[PDB]
């Protein structure tokens, strides 16, 4: 583990992270996608190679020796809050699984849904707070990767907030 397990958040592609490992926001037919998904096919298109997994799990391909962890969040167009939620949660949950068994001391990770799968929705703190009660039990670095400059600072001022 990390001698001081921490949260840190960065503006830019997770395609460029310096972490030992990176979370996908997956779809569940393992498809090359949009948004963190696309990025991801493009840097460790070797990582999609039977990582169709359903909502709500997550499943490691090795690209070389680099894990992706494909976690697969709701499409909140199709599912219902309560169902997205609980899903959403999932997921997190099972990263924090692989994260765990894979033995890391570092992690890149997006927030799931919060992109084409929010369903029009801004679900920045729904997102982080499931990524919070996953990820407080594991001693990872965890460094979560966004695009939007408001969203940086919202995602920092949260983690600062505990510290
Ligand atoms: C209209 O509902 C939404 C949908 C998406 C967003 C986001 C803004 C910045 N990038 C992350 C996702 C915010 C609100
Ligand atoms: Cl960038
Ligand atoms: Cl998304
Ligand atoms: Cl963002």
């Amino acid at each position: 583990g990390a001698m001081a397990p921490s949260y840190r958040v960065k503006r830019m592609d997770i395609a460029k992270n310096d972490e030992e490992c990176v979370v996908n926001a997956a779809n569940p037919r393992g498809l090359p996608g949009d948004g963190v998904c696309k990025a991801v096919y493009k840097k460790w298109p070797e990582s999609f190679k039977n990582s169709a997994t359903p909502v709500g799990t997550a499943k490691t391909v090795m690209c070389g020796t680099y894990p992706v962890i494909h976690a697969v969040g709701p499409n909140f167009s199709n599912y219902t809050e309560s169902e997205g939620d609980r899903e959403l949660a999932a997921a997190y949950r099972e990263v924090a699984k692989e994260v765990t068994r894979l033995g890391v001391n570092s992690v890149a990770i997006p927030l799931l849904s919060t992109g084409v799968y929010s369903g029009g929705k801004d679900r920045l703190t729904q997102s982080l707070n499931h990524l919070f009660t996953a990820m407080d039990s594991t001693d990872a670095d965890v460094v979560i990767y966004c695009r939007d400059k408001e969203w940086e600072k919202k995602i920092s001022e949260a983690i600062q907030m505990r510290t």
